DNA sequence: TAATGGGTGCACT
DNA sequence: AAGTGCACCCATT
């Protein structure tokens, strides 16, 4: 159980996924929304994996809490196959639109390394 | 396996549910969409597991929709009175008024009237 | 958005 | 009767 800290001051819950993607895409993890509402978003691996990420707003702390549950995946983590999905390409395009040069560089290198079949 | 006839000339998957509601609501059957795509819609009983299934499929060859009822057996009682208290029925009823479906409105008015009087 | 658990309709894929 | 991503819900404390 991992309590992420610190967490950005999200203005919209829809800022959460892209932020988690930057973190987990490099790990070869491809997160999707299992459930969401105004005050929570729960993530799992894209399709029987027990890996979970629970984001929920805390009134007491006036912030979003993000907790990582159960790191043990029931599958292989392969970043190479991830770069082919549509969610990844949109994530990548989003990075550019937000002019996140640092992240953009990180993923260009990751993609290049992957194209060389180097361990990830 | 029961084929329904006659079937109106639907021009969109989304026109099918409202038609099916007019037919099955009076039978104490509350249909929901299990799944849909541009050429197929699968319906079942709202979850309140029941095997009952309705499948509407578009024949490209015949350029018409065919509707079939499967597993006509239910795992639950069929109560119209309970149905009338749901949000989807109320929305269904308002849709009839929107469409100026005078005859349908009359029909369901009587069904509700009899329902309120505990009349079977 | 009390905190925290889960249900399920349904269109996308 | 495609499987599942996602969000509109509800339940219990
Ligand atoms: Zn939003
Ligand atoms: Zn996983
Ligand atoms: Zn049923």
């Amino acid at each position: 159980l991992i309590h992420l800290d610190p967490v950005p001051s999200f203005e919209d819950r829809h800022e959460i996924k892209p932020w988690l993607q930057k973190i987990f895409y490099p790990q070869g993890i491809d997160i999707v929304i299992e459930r969401s509402d105004s005050s929570k978003v729960t993530f799992k691996c894209r399709s029987a994996c027990p890996f979970r990420i629970r984001a929920a707003y805390s009134v007491r702390l006036q912030k979003w809490n993000v907790v990582v549950m159960n790191n043990i995946h029931s599958h292989e983590l392969r970043f190479d196959l991830i770069t082919k999905t549509d969610d990844y390409k949109k994530f990548k395009e989003n990075l550019r639109q937000k002019n996140d040069e640092k992240a953009i560089k990180t993923f260009d290198e990751l993609e290049y390394k992957a194209s060389l079949n180097l361990p990830l």
